[PDB]
């Protein structure tokens, strides 16, 4: 698939507004992410300990990974499709070493719209979103070809 200039300026511009606050995205991301889908929680060694949502947002480390998760995320979408080089070590790392399976990805896409659209109404209307999600299912897409050549089916 293929997203039109237009859809990427419509992604670019809300990240534009992410950007003035990884942090905070970050941490909103992950809790709704572990608060919707405690399954996911599991597969951190580092915070499954987290029992409430107090937890996770008193957690430096929490927010220090929401960063760094963030940041690599922006670097992707930046890229506006030609990201093959990007996704190669992270299509690996989570193949490999942390076994998350596509479906985990669709749920991490679900939280970040579900932000998206709790911070950013005014310029995440229906159209934006829609493009936000057609870059999200590019990058699902992509990284699910990767998968398959890593030999995980996940
Ligand atoms: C938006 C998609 C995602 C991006 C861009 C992303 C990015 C990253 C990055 C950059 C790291 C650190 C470097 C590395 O280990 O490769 C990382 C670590 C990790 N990711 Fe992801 N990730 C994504 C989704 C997920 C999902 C949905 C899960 C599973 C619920 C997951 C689980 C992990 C784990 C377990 C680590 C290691 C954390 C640690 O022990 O420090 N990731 N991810």
């Amino acid at each position: 698939m293929v997203l039109s200039e237009g859809e990427w300026q419509l992604v670019l511009h809300v990240w534009a507004k992410v950007e003035a606050d990884v942090a905070g995205h970050g941490q909103d991301i992950f809790i709704r992410l572990f608060k919707s889908h405690p399954e996911t929680l599991e597969k951190f060694d580092r915070f499954k300990h987290l029992k409430t949502e107090a937890e996770m947002k008193a957690s430096e480390d929490l927010k220090k990974h929401g960063v760094t998760v963030l940041t690599a995320l922006g670097a992707i979408l930046k890229k506006k499709g030609h990201h093959e080089a990007e996704l190669k070590p992270l299509a690996q790392s989570h193949a490999t070493k942390h076994k998350i399976p596509i479906k985990y990805l669709e749920f991490i896409s679900e939280a970040i719209i579900h932000v998206l659209h709790s911070r950013h109404p005014g310029n995440f209307g229906a159209d934006a979103q829609g493009a936000m999600n057609k870059a999200l299912e590019l990058f699902r897409k992509d990284i699910a070809a990767k998968y398959k050549e890593l030999g995980y089916q996940g």
